[PDB]
């Protein structure tokens, strides 16, 4: 479409603009997988900072695992891992005769970058182990859990399993810095199965999750005071129940019944869905104008499903005000700098066949203040910019964005215009005299039919 | 005075400016109940997720409680609520002799809208009770306290009474929706005592109180490690005293001394005051530029007064710091799903008859994101928008709006062109060619005299 | 330069522009301590709130404290404060034959301004003790440290001393004050040392250290029920381990290794770094947009350095979640309302004289709002102002401005132009019109050799 531009170009002119920095992040944010390989750029801020912009890209080949890569994650294995029984696998072999479900779920843990879960068959709510289990494993080790959410032991019936996503680099570089900021984070999974096996459905949604460290309040009655005489006058012991702050620890909001794929694709208008062959791609969009750096803080994680007690909301006696409503954090069993500010994500792939392979790749760009003897002092760059237009421009297109794509649409063709077009009526800007493009009403029906982009020109999808 | 811009539309033009719906968010925001009742609208951020927006209006016939109203809170009513005794309403009933003093105090709290206190007389500071209360009650039903804040048992000196204002539809509706908004609030009163009783003077301030999730030291000294051979040799106990934190709680700064009213109509230009006659009507304002989705969080609520011990300030031992300074968080007993960033109004009402009647209706607007399988899903709307000239316009006229209102004056004169009086030199639009009006200095005389409003016009105010 | 913007004041006009009282509140900021001494004015936001604005200029005489100057930290000062034993004191006499460190680190604390460290050589990193130490003294009064990071006793082998610098008064108006801001901060050091002994260097930076409110895990395995018969059955005791929140503490994030003066003068571009004799003259600046009111909140303050142990990061068993990364938090023994936002500074001078003399004086500017009663109330103003256009201004200069400054550096050229210069490509307005000046990269080599400003002319340095 370079004709449109070469002929529009002589009827209006450009005020103070996006400079070619703010664009380069732009372009490495909305679309991290993208073009925007060749080169990285960092958050157009001025920091006036040393920084180091490190860029990690990783593949997976999920697969239904073998027998020697499930572990059980009850009493039984919290000395060490346990290796799932034969007798147990069973079971869980039993899923191949039919198809499965899987579920990705990327919440903004640096480290840990997905959580990834496989159910004999979709799951009412995505629900969790109220005890912290043994050993949670990361790929391509798994660990398996009760029909319902319980850790299991050996000889029980499983429901699903489960296995993070662990990026070492990522923890080594973490452990040397002063500072950090998630700058921008993609992933994609492309679906592939025997073919003539290709039924399956995919749907894909993020949201802001956003958690914050807090405490749950726990009471154990534990003795206070007992006199003695050397065991002769023990008659007094004074044990009472106390209420107090368990550990801290980074609570994230996700509710449980909510994230079922029907849900997810009916509340949420950009929730990209469509068949599970297409694949699929997401691009994490921040939630907030700005993105401060963040000290190295590594704590436990943890969710919270709704409460169970009423408690104070009703008229209450004083000394179970304590206890009020009774709500509960599940852990998780790990520990993550976590970044907030940015969507969780979660992506279910429904009916797949059970033994599809699904290659999935990752690319997460971090940016660093390095600690001056480390690695990434060897690695730093000092030319900070400043354009607040760009960060304007992303607080703009945020919302009109759709939740994910295709895994083959990672070539765009509406970057370099779009902004200009919300540059028209960027109200910093009283009259822009931008003649981009006039805004379309996009409909981007991925499972089916003719699909149409912000300008309404037809994607040239075909094979 | 539809002649002046009948006249003058023809000397300027306008730019971009805002939309009829973040017009129609901006008139539910700064007047919740005026003319605006006709249809509600929802934050203009463009959140481009499935909302709906509830109103609710209550009323309620604030009076002198008959006995059967009241309830003690001491520990003799402890497993349940008890009726005030006959001899201790005596002393209650002796305040109907003379005048009598209304306190209203609303935090930002959804489910209790408003806190309801009765005083013999105007009291010196806003006190609360040491010991957590025992039921605290809600409208109609009251709870009593001693003369100073302490909780009443039957037979003890009555200082004052209090009762809350819960909404059970709020409640309903909030324990079903993923995240809430406050999209506006406001009290109104009309307060009406027999003719030729009319005495009394009414003054209403509200000031931002932005409290956090926060927990208060405790020190128990209880035993660690105690052994024994069969009651033979149990010499060493071992017990010590040990700082922890206490259940966490969202903690509201309100200083007591300073919620009297002299120190509110003197320190807050804007606290309005009048003759008690006249009523009062309070828009709560918002403090933020933004307003967030907040999850369903409910804890229990405290109050934050001045610290009692220096402790660290000055130097002290080692092993004395974990105390440091002593600072006591009161319990309201109630538990709420807060929300911040609004400002936590107060209106006091001193003189005011002994069987006077208080009309009092409230109105409160709020954005759920429901949750599929609610009632709230039924209701749903889906055409959000984005208007963030609107969001500055608001960000601009917080200072300059008078904290409260006549009860008769809930109709105005200048809201769609005081909008384009802050256009005018809004710095998002360099020249704005704004023709609307020239900002003057108002002058609210509301106690008596000649009243000035933005733009020197006088108001019909009469009977 | 007066001929210059008397010859371009001809050539273009101005649009909406700072106010007066906008350019005096920024000029206090940026320069707190140069001539905008003659009046003080608030922040500009229209707060429309009796506020009282209190500036404090404070003088201090750092010298090589005599021997009843130091007092022991450890076990043997825990009632009341100790003199340093002269056997002790030898040590550090020791200290006076080569030259020393002279480590200046000033926290957003409001009583304690900075806090003051000698060491007899520059230290690999700024340490601090586990154990909480006893009776922190305050200027003139020391307390000595052993040659690592912990508490002292009498006999010990000192490796440095340390002070805080206490101001009362704002200690006595922060007790009487519903809340407050910190306006500005400047601190100065005109370093001297007798004739012919000049050697040393100066490095001084400021950088967010974003503290909070948080706490600490504990464990203690306390006894929870024991039962008895009257000393017959006492065979369970029902001791366990149990992980809770320790008293809250704001923490502030520093990195030990990171505070050693190479790292921070080759991390940061605007660390300044000079020969001693220059002096230093460090303005602090805020880190944020806005600059909301705070209730003085008192709580002891603490300091995060690396954690130990991985914990939770790799696969743990359940019971051992609660530790997780054992991150130690360090007392500083000190309560203060801290007022984050503002910029952690840090100066160190090596290689000084021992019997060097520093006169040190510090500006700190503080809006109140009084509490009525209190002396506050009798200084109040009443013409609060908004102008937003210099806080944009504000927010664009804090990156381009350097940390530091040379002591006799206190008078400036290049205000009242370079804000005109922001205005120029401020995006607020299109095109401002602005003819002050084109900006200019700066070339600060305050060490020797030409320095080069904001605008290429050479500053009239000499002697």
């Amino acid at each position: 479409s370079r004709i449109t531009r070469r002929v529009v170009s002589n009827l209006a002119r450009r005020p103070l603009t996006i400079t070619t920095a703010g664009l380069a992040w732009l372009r490495q944010y909305l679309n991290p997988m993208g073009p925007s390989t060749s080169s990285v750029s960092g958050f157009p801020d001025g920091s006036a900072v040393t920084t180091c912009i490190a860029d990690y890209t990783n593949t997976f080949n999920i697969s239904f695992p073998p027998r020697e890569a499930i572990y059980c994650t009850g009493s039984n294995s919290d000395e060490k891992p346990v290796m799932l029984d034969a007798a147990t696998y069973a079971k869980i072999d039993a899923w191949t005769k039919s198809d499965i479900t899987l579920c990705i779920l990327a919440l903004p843990m640096l480290r840990n970058v997905v959580m990834i879960r496989l159910y004999a068959s979709t799951p009412t709510a995505f629900t969790l182990s109220e005890g912290v289990p043994n050993f949670v494993q990361r790929f391509p080790n798994w660990s398996a859990f009760t029909t319902e959410g319980k850790v299991l032991n050996n000889g029980d019936s499983p429901g699903y399993i489960q296995s993070f996503v662990y990026l070492p680099n990522v923890d080594k570089h973490l452990s040397a810095a002063r500072g950090f900021r998630l700058l921008s984070r993609g992933l994609t999974g492309i679906y592939t199965a025997p073919s003539l096996e290709t039924q399956g459905f995919v749907t894909a949604c993020q949201y802001l999750a956003e958690g914050a460290l807090q405490t749950q309040t726990v009471g154990n009655d534990f003795v206070q005071s007992v006199e003695v005489n050397a065991d002769k006058t023990v008659k007094n012991v004074n044990g009472k129940r106390l209420h107090y702050s368990g550990p801290p620890k980074f609570v994230f909001p996700l509710e449980g019944d909510n994230c079922a794929p029907s849900s997810l694709v009916e509340t949420y208008h950009q929730a990209y869905q469509a068949r599970a062959v297409d694949g699929f791609y997401m691009p994490i969009l921040s939630s907030s104008r700005d993105n401060p750096f963040i000290s190295p803080k590594p704590q436990p994680i943890a969710v919270f499903n709704r409460w169970y007690y009423r408690g104070c909301l009703d008229p209450v006696p004083a000394s179970k005000v304590a206890d009020g409503p009774s709500q509960y954090y599940y852990d998780l069993n790990v520990a993550d700098d976590v970044a907030p500010l940015y969507n969780t994500g979660v992506v279910w792939m429904e009916g797949i066949s059970s033994k599809f392979s699904l290659k999935l790749k990752t690319r997460t760009v971090i940016q660093y203040i390095p600690t001056s003897g480390s690695v990434l002092a060897n690695f730093t760059r000092h030319e900070p910019t400043y354009d607040q237009v760009a960060l304007d421009a992303a607080d703009r297109i945020r919302n009109m964005m759709p939740h994910a794509y295709p895994a083959a649409y990672n070539d765009w063709g509406w970057l370099g215009d779009l902004l200009d077009s919300t540059l028209s009526m960027l109200p910093g800007i009283g009259t822009a005299y931008r003649f981009a493009k006039p805004l379309i009403k996009p409909a981007w029906n991925w499972l089916g039919g003719k699909v149409s982009d912000f300008f309404g020109n037809p994607v040239s999808r075909d094979g």
